[PDB]
DNA sequence: GCTACG
DNA sequence: CGTAGC
């Protein structure tokens, strides 16, 4: 799930 | 697609 | 992917 904090 | 977010 | 801005 892509990329985040 | 690289960037930047998300 | 997925939308946006280039």
């Amino acid at each position: 799930k892509w990329k985040s904090a």
